[PDB]
């Protein structure tokens, strides 16, 4: 019983369903052959993603796609975010389609480039810093969009054909959560910010697992005591120093995002 919006609706006809890409729950993620995607040229084909409802599903899930469409309206376009694409609401189940990127997410990007024992792999320092810089742009963007992310990590950026970073899941771990998040339930764009230099910290592992071996209860002990992941391998200063910022205790003392994308900025300006 859902309206149609004019901005946005796509024709059921016009949408090849193809292999499922994920399966939770009461919903699914399938990929599909899209075809005038581009208004332009309108016969063009385009692989996108598709999230729908499994038959086993409650009023409460149709919601909560529902809600999730609406809001990733609501927010808009950016070039580091994984965008609508267009939605399927009539005579028919609900389909929200969005971009569908080619090479998965980026610590299975990271991990798979991880060259063999000491040598040199394809990932230079600039690729990886150039990384860093797109997500902090696309969490910028959304949080010019009163968007706070949540479950800012790794796993939920996605990357293109062209290498595009592009973050997932904003429209809807304890390794990745500040304190006032762990401690206390609070989420804020500061929150983010930690998660982010965590983020940083895979991205500089090549795809590690945070605080390596340390069991999931000395955590926040470690916390409470000052203590922080020591630098990876071949990470600058410069870079470790983010980290370390993004890990300040005080939300007040992490930096902005827009200070992210300046500080990141920097670094790859300074790389002729
Ligand atoms: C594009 C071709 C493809 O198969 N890509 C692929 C393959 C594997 Cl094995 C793994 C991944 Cl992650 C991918 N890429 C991919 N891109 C986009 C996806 O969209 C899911 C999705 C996201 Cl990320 C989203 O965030 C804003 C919202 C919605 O719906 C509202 C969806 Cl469906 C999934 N996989």
């Amino acid at each position: 019983d859902l309206p149609l919006d004019p901005l946005w609706e796509f024709p059921r006809d016009r949408l090849v369903l193809g292999k499922p890409l994920g399966e939770g729950c009461f919903g699914q993620v399938v990929r599909a052959e899209a075809f005038g995607m581009d208004p332009a040229r309108p016969d063009q084909a385009s692989t996108v993603a598709v999230k729908m409802l499994k038959d086993n599903a409650s009023d409460k899930d149709l919601a909560d796609l529902v809600s999730e469409m609406e809001v990733m309206k609501l927010i808009g376009r950016h070039k580091n975010i994984i965008n609508l694409l267009g939605v399927c609401t009539q005579e028919g189940p609900l389909y929200v389609i969005v971009e569908c990127a080619a090479k998965g997410n980026l610590r299975e990007f990271l991990r798979a480039r991880r060259p063999p024992g000491s040598s040199e792999g394809p990932l230079s320092f600039p690729v990886l810093v150039s990384c860093a810089y797109q997500v902090a742009r696309g969490m910028q963007y959304l949080e010019s969009r009163k968007c706070i992310h949540r479950d800012l990590a790794a796993r939920n950026v996605l990357v293109t054909e062209d290498n595009v970073m592009k973050i997932a899941d904003f429209g809807l771990p304890v390794k990745w959560m500040a304190p006032e998040a762990l401690f206390d339930r609070v989420y804020t764009h500061q929150s983010d910010v930690w998660s982010f230099g965590i983020l940083l910290w895979e991205i500089f592992t090549l795809g590690g697992s945070p605080y390596p071996g340390i069991p999931v209860e000395e955590l926040f002990s470690l916390l409470r005591e000052g203590h922080r992941m020591d630098r990876p391998p071949h990470c600058p200063p410069e870079l470790y120093g983010l980290m370390r910022e993004c890990w300040h205790a005080a939300p007040s003392q992490r930096p902005t995002f827009k200070q992210l994308v300046e500080a990141l900025d920097k670094v790859l300006l300074a790389v002729s």
